[PDB]
């Protein structure tokens, strides 16, 4: 009756307790480290003829890896036996001089891709990682990327295994006993895998991201960068080949596009900005001025969106029809300093502070950045780029969620995944500001219901009342913004959606109407 030591992993679930990372037990055949060439073919071919499926030259490859997840100093793993398979032939395995059998529970990802980029990889750890470390992390199996990586203290458990019992007795087949375990280690995220099986069925030819946030506290029911991958790829340590295809795939699959990838915001900022309109100038919300097809400065003139113009608009009637010189003729008026302070405020210079390693901060162009880093200071049209989230203005998508919970509540909540980090709601917004939001979120109400609003004919067909705003970013075709928040009449989700090459804003408003429709369906609302 032989023990081992067994790594295992800790569970990672969704706010339901449906496993989204979880273990399956195999054997791992070992062979002696530093064989000889001659015994060593001759010892892969003894266990083909036990196990006969393998190919000899992937027995051989395996034993010959350099970055193998389970490997031992003196014996290396080469092959993946399931217990089925493994228990009748265990004893005779075992009794083949030089061949050994070891039971290891490796890490096994039930729904494939979903939410790929919100859990992560676990992976063989490197010599950079290891000579950086500077907690006595001394462990070969570590997380690689998101959440494997951001609680892989407490995902790996105590010391990182747990023991089991083999008894292939004069009997002919092996039973399995776990004497002690490694727990205190199942992780819960906030996910909802219904809703993010509805959100990769939203972007099934698509690329971009989606998040469905829940303002009041900062957890992400919804988090999807599309493409995804398919962690099981990862599970044995990924095959330098499937590596390659992930690599070269032109779509790009392994970037998070939620957490890591930039954009300008574009038309969506614009709430954002008319706070800071309303802030700074003798301006209402009601204030209404003339907003011709264009304006111009001195060199250069400013265009609409669409060149009929808008006659007059007032800043509801600016975000109701996104209209973009508006925005230019106060951007006039208003100090670059007073302008990048709102917008540093609800969220655009820093990180929402994810559970998530490195996430993106944006730029919020200023007149400070432009003397330090080019030498010019800095020049009025400029302003006008920036007043309309374009030029030398990106965010994250979280940023733009954040964004839209904090106009849609009054308070910054901060996204994350972990059910268990009470994360307190900030408030970087004065009473005045907060009361101003009023506003806003009429304006974007308008945009959803009023009939000339951009989203009117887009978001048709939903359960609740929704109130958004679409956006274009330009590229370095157009990408396409919308982010909302519901139900209206008493704000709770935020959901933001980012389409490269979506190309507008009312394409995507049926999305946000699929999206907020699953949620009512599945009793959110």
């Amino acid at each position: 009756k032989k023990e081992f030591l067994v790594p295992t992993r800790g569970n990672i679930t969704d706010r339901n307790d449906e496993f989204l990372a979880t273990n399956e037990l195999v054997f791992g055949v070992f062979l002696p480290s530093g064989l000889k060439q001659k015994d060593l073919l001759e010892k892969i071919e003894i266990i083909q003829k036990f196990f006969p499926n393998f190919s000899k030259e992937t027995l051989l490859n395996n034993y010959q890896k350099e970055n193998s997840l389970y490997n031992h100093n003196l014996i290396k793993v080469v092959g993946f036996i399931p217990y089925a398979t493994m228990q009748p032939l265990y004893a005779k395995l075992i009794q083949t001089q030089g061949i050994f059998a070891l039971p290891l529970d490796k890490r096994y990802y039930p729904n494939n891709a979903l939410a790929s980029h919100v859990l992560g990889y676990v992976g063989v750890a490197s010599l950079q990682d290891l000579k950086d470390d500077e907690e006595n992390q001394y462990s070969q199996i570590v997380g690689k990327t998101g959440i494997e990586k951001e609680y892989n203290k407490l995902l790996q458990g105590k010391v990182g295994y747990k023991i089991m019992r083999v008894n292939a007795l004069n009997q002919e087949l092996a039973t399995l006993e776990v004497v002690l375990p490694s727990t205190n280690n199942h992780l819960q995220l906030s996910l909802d895998k219904r809703l993010q099986k509805e959100a990769d069925k939203l972007f099934e030819n698509k690329r971009g991201a989606i998040l469905v946030m829940d303002a009041e506290n900062g957890e992400l029911l919804v988090a999807g960068s599309y493409p995804e991958y398919n962690l099981n790829d990862f599970v044995g340590g990924i095959s330098q080949d499937k590596w390659q295809k992930l690599q070269d795939d032109i779509y790009n699959p392994l970037l998070n596009r939620f957490a890591n990838a930039l954009y300008p915001p574009g038309s969506v900022v614009k709430m954002g900005v008319g706070l800071s309109f309303l802030e700074n100038l003798h301006i209402t919300e009601n204030t209404t001025i003339p907003t011709p097809p264009f304006i111009e400065v001195g060199k250069h003139k400013f265009r609409d969106w669409k060149k009929t113009g808008h006659g007059n608009s007032n800043l509801y009637k600016a975000i109701r029809e996104s209209v973009d010189v508006y925005f230019y003729k106060f951007g006039l008026e208003i100090s670059i300093e007073k302008l990048s302070k709102t917008l540093r405020e609800v969220g655009f210079g820093e990180k929402t502070g994810v559970d998530l390693p490195n996430e993106f901060v944006g730029i919020v162009p200023d007149n400070l950045w432009k003397l330090k880093r080019f030498n010019q200071d800095w020049r009025v049209g400029d302003t006008l780029i920036t007043a309309i989230g374009q030029g030398s203005f990106l965010a994250t998508p979280l940023q733009v969620l954040a964004y839209t919970g904090l106009i849609a509540t009054g308070k910054l909540a901060t996204p994350h995944f972990a059910i268990n980090n009470k994360q307190p709601l900030k408030d970087p917004l004065n009473s005045f500001q907060k009361k101003k939001l009023q506003a806003l979120r009429v304006g974007m109400y308008e945009v959803c219901n009023h009939k000339d609003g951009t989203a009117y004919h887009s978001t048709r067909g939903s359960k609740i009342t929704l109130a958004c705003k679409t956006g274009t970013a330009q590229v370095v075709r157009s990408h396409a913004w919308i982010t909302a928040f519901l139900p209206y009449e008493k704000p709770k989700y935020a959901i933001t959606i980012l389409v490269e090459h979506g190309e507008g804003g009312s394409k995507l408003g049926g999305l946000l109407v699929k999206m907020s429709n699953k949620l009512y369906e599945l009793g959110y609302l």
